[PDB]
């Protein structure tokens, strides 16, 4: 038997994710549909062999943490469960805290995920390559543009071992175009590294890839496995539009009954789209490509909506063209107003992708970007609010072009 | 038997030009180290007559709000109630929807004023005018710049008798270099044409004081003005508000000298005119530049330089900072040689009486340079720039940020 | 043209519905299967001529409330205002407050009704009552038993005109056996009165009943409409059990389609049964008279369900027992834990009924009343609560016999 | 060097007995004017070579708790750290899954105390008995009555080398006269056998005294330190009430400067009254025996107080008499109000007994105890109180007596 850690933040690391993040938690915000964790459940529950799910974070127990825990612990079929750790440990500092927790039932091996990261999850053939080798950690590499590897974390490796020689965490120069893509597979002994790591902190914050990754680098411990299914980071409110699209297109092997069919007396559908049965499109909407809709969401007829995130509760009304945006919960969009962005993705084999940074401003000048809508947002009838981010509970009344509207 | 009214605004009307804070209602950001209604309270509870304190808002009943209200009645042993509108209401629909809450114990007159101004409040001028003419609306004006007269409230009056003949709320193109400052003297009669526009629109209740009452009733005999020279500023900005520090802590000269900060060798060196709070850490090495305000419970390290700016309360500047331009929210800690600067928006020097002009966050789709803002339990690292950004509440941030937005 | 103003209470007045009012609203609280106002926002929305709602409480409007706001405004497509007031002014005087927000559009009538009141809400039959005479003033009033009517506001009327001659709020002796329902017909004169109350007020708070129905009862204002529906009022957390048994029974006649019927496909129902269409309810469950069953709600294999209320959320295990109760959100029945109460209907006609205190303690003893869980109370198994009161998120691990479990 | 472990609960544990406060936690309840667990760090900052403090619970951490322990950090010059268990771990395993805190630092002995005791905190002289002979646990022992003893943890030692020979926790018949106190003096050692627990239940929630002590008893690890100073358990309200006397009766010989004289220029003072400062006080005010005052009240003139808790913000009017209560924060008595309760004291006819703690309902039935009044409840004028518990935020309108008004 196994299990799966899915290291989920706390708020701190939810800042960089902040128009979204006002009301709910990062790892719990719909991604192509389902919360941005359950994808990591989806794929942890398919491995034969899970015992138990257990998500490390310094979130607060509030009532939609513990609502998604019980409707996974029912979806799923597993106990999945939630160690609050008591400070912000690091990234391997609550997993060494709960190593008690994680170790109990001699697991074989356990996965230990990053709850930011958008993947396919291939943990059957990482099991296959540990089940073969028998080492302490296994990384998942992908291989990413030479100019984009910067952004990452680069694994320089032994290409007939497969073994970890190097490990930087975002070099300034070049080093390889391997990335790490937080996806890991530990063995128990995996733990007693970070036992010497905290001892040597004593003379309880591990930082994985800065103290174990980048230590042990060489010496025979640290090993890779390479892929190139897809993969995406969720850092910034935006990112989360590009791993919904990718989501999307995995749907066409994995649930093509989330996808949603053209038939004709219905509206139109161009691409992947995720429609909610709750929401209530009308016949002469068509969604264009990549578009996921929530609940309770009122799509009114002539609406173009493309590469968008619609989220539970929002209104569309007549005739609006929402592209490349994140409509709120809750927002309402009046008629003939557009909500247009500009596609950004992360990417880590385009070579044009921006670095996605904390700035969102190059020189006073907003970078265009995807147009985030906070909950509750008011958008009049006949405006238009292009490349902006606009804050929580916000009614307009103005048309709004490359500003943060606070 | 006088009262006052302060029309304090709500949580989306406050429209905050650069904010000042995020968290704090607009009306208890302190300016010069008390909050800004504060102020008001104060000139009102000057004024002998005086009974009651109303503050119309659609600001919902939370904590700061009503430990504020106690405050200030037990500081100034006066009623001090705040009436809540079930719907913005606008200027003067506020005053409206509570005429009997204003009106009773029948007072002479009462006084209207706006919650973000910053004033000498010459009260006792206007009502000395207004004991002499007894007229329904008087209202205090200055004198601004003709450019940046466009802004305001301009009044053609006349000026042998002192009464608006015209009045335009925010104009195009100049009509008048006299500016409502937003401080009225109602008569208990002037109710009586407020009706009026409410029966004008039942034929729920929002009436535009400026914009129904005094452009439409100007001319009629109706609307006097009070022509002063004192301090006068608006406060929607961040800059707004501390301009608005400046002027009042040079009025702290002559109306409350035990307010200042006096050098005392033994502690921190004082430049210009400084608030320190009394329960505020200062170290002794730590100088400390013209208009700074210390909130309480703030410590300031060795060396710290602060210049031109408000540390709200709680704030934690550690050693061999320098904080200039700037609005250290409260519970914002700065680390070690950490630099915050803003940019600051001063009027133009080379004119007579330009006012402040308050500046709009974005002026052309690029980001204005101005005041740096911290939000709440804001985490600045050591060695790090902060530049012409507004961090926004609970960010810790890790790198030196330059004319940013850091959400 | 007519219009509505609906008197919600505020928190203070929903304190004494305390184990259920620490989630919703009282106003909000579902009485069977929907909010306890929604009844009374239903029942103007089917007069000809009402053409706005006015809710005047001094409830803070957070979300439930507005989500309330603006699913009635379009379910029954006509404008719900809320009127919070800046103090709790009582009864009449918050209709004095808002008297140009209800003045306006110059209506003909408006029904003043208090939301605590269950009702068939005879309002076209004091529609027409009042066109034939117009008077300031028509109540609504029933026939109470001679013993209950003590507990209520008594009106002594003149038989022939129906006029009120006498106003007593809560009499010592038997004054009369009519009594005042809290449903009122006011024209536009009847805010002249007030206005004179409030004015002997300064040289604010105004009570309806006592400061204005005592007054002007024998001087030709107030009048009386005589009716014979269901009625009941909801003050006690188990008072809205006698209002949903009254309101399960009204909608044999008005809404048919929300009782359920008995199928070989599910539960079988013996009297009139509320399910919820999103409810999952075993087979073998018997679900009997007087049951309303919410959203969410899993109702196990075996469960017996009688005289009941089940919220939204809640959690009934196999075999269990839940008679005279009411189980909060969330919550948890255990397999073979058996939750039961005494009924203790308000009930005016009946002779026998409690005189419904503040108490609930008699001389040391709690009186047996409705078993109420209050919100994610956690039951286990084979356990039995017998006329308690579980205040809310407690997990209990005994049985409790005529306690209250703080 | 040495630290101290001081176990504060949780939100479940101890809400049972009865609500002294419903609101802030159980430790920060002021007992004697300071918090309950101000006692604890007050005796541990005083004992040379103390270098660090341990909260040890599952309280979420907020405002309260954290303001406390900056207060604390900055009164005291210690580092005082609350650790949050992520469970419920019992009184061992929080010990035991912190240990890598408790011991960082090479500490050679920490004291494990329980957070709802009243004590002297012999703890240099448990220190001394400590250094001298050095074994994995030293308990401190009372002496308790042959009836009260089986309500404690009691324990056979022997007579000359004070080992623990037994331990039994509840016991059903009489064991012995020593019962365990809730202080603890660990060596570093004495986490080894936690650790032997915790593999026996893998066969997290490590109960100290069930487990640990009452397993090892008679094998050379568990001793005794008897002593004979001021000793309670606060469970109920009548337990910090009594436990409020006896930290007044010490602050004669301890914090002087603490109790009330008379000051003839202000109110008369019987027996040990802690006023605040901040609190205002009318010389007309009787203050009897065993009271304490919080900061900001304001007690009018003629007011009987005998012993009774009045927390920060609540306002006695004129004459009014409380008598055996606590009256919670904000709240506010009416003139010639009567806020009543009735002492179920310690036993006049034995030496050897303690406090019984009566759990809210005997026999059916709502014992006569301490009248508690909640947060801004309001007592209206001339309205008695007696024996009730007034859930926060209510205005009565009448008396009430033998109640819990909800
Ligand atoms: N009660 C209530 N108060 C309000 C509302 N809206 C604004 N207020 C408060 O009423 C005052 C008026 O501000 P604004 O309406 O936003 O206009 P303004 O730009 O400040 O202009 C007014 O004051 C200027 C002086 O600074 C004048 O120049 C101008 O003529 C006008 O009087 C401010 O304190 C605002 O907070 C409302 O809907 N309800
Ligand atoms: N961290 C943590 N602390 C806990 C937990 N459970 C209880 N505590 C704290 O541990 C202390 C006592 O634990 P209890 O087990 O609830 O106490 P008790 O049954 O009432 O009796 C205890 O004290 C008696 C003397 O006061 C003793 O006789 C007895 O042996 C035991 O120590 C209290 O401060 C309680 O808040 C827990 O799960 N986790
Ligand atoms: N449980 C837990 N998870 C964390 C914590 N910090 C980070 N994580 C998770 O692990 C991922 C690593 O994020 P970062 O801490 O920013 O580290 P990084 O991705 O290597 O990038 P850098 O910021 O350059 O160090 C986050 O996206 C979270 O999913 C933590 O303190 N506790
Ligand atoms: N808006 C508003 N509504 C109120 C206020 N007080 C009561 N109400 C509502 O109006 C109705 C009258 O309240 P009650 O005074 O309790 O009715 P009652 O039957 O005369 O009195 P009791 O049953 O003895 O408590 C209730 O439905 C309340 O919800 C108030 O101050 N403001």
């Amino acid at each position: 038997m196994l299990k799966a850690v899915i290291l989920i933040g706390g708020p701190q690391k939810g800042t960089r994710f902040r128009p979204l993040s006002f009301e709910v938690p990062k790892p719990l915000f719909p991604v192509a549909g389902v919360p941005m964790i359950q994808h990591h459940i989806e794929a942890c529950a398919q491995v034969p062999g899970m015992q138990e799910i257990l998500l490390i974070g310094f979130y607060q127990p509030d009532e939609p943490l513990t609502q998604f825990l019980e409707a996974a612990q029912q979806e799923f079929n597993l106990p999945v469960r939630y160690l609050q750790e008591f400070a912000p440990l690091g990234t391997g500092g609550g997993l060494y805290h709960f190593r008690d927790q994680i170790l109990a039932g001699s697991p074989e091996a356990f996965f230990v995920l990053n709850a930011d990261v958008c993947s396919d999850f291939p943990l059957s053939a990482m099991l296959e390559a540990h089940r073969r080798q028998r080492h302490p950690f296994l990384l998942l590499g992908t291989t990413a543009n030479r100019t984009q590897s910067l952004n990452y974390g680069c694994i320089v490796e032994n290409p007939q071992t497969h073994e970890v020689l190097h490990y930087v965490e975002k070099p300034s120069t070049f080093i390889s175009d391997i990335i790490n893509c937080g996806i890991y597979l530990f063995s128990p002994e995996a733990l007693k590294p970070l036992r010497d790591v905290f001892q040597r902190n004593q003379q309880g914050t591990i930082r994985l890839e800065q103290d174990v990754f980048s230590a042990l680098a060489g010496q025979g411990q640290i090993y890779v496995h390479l892929t190139d299914g897809i993969w995406s980071q969720i850092k910034s409110a935006g990112s989360a539009l590009y791993a919904s699209r990718l989501y999307l297109s995995r749907y066409q092997d994995t649930h093509p009954e989330r996808l949603a069919k053209h038939t004709p007396g219905g509206p139109w559908i161009r691409g992947n789209v995720y429609i909610h049965p709750t929401a209530k499109v009308a016949p002469s909407a068509v969604l264009g490509p990549n578009v996921s809709i929530g609940k309770g969401v009122t799509v009114g007829e002539g609406v173009r909506l493309r590469e968008s995130i619609v989220l539970h509760g929002a209104t569309l009304q007549e005739h609006t063209c929402v592209l490349h945006s994140i409509v709120g919960w809750g927002s309402t969009v009046g008629r003939w107003a557009r909500v247009e962005g500009t596609p950004s993705d992360p990417n880590p084999n385009d070579p044009r992708a921006r670095m996605d940074s904390e700035s969102l401003f190059k020189d006073g000048k907003l970078l265009p970007a995807i147009t985030i809508l906070g909950c509750r947002v008011r958008i009049p009838a006949e405006v238009l609010i292009l490349n902006s981010i606009v804050l929580p509970h916000k009614e307009l009344s103005r048309s709004f072009t490359n500003q943060i509207i606070l």
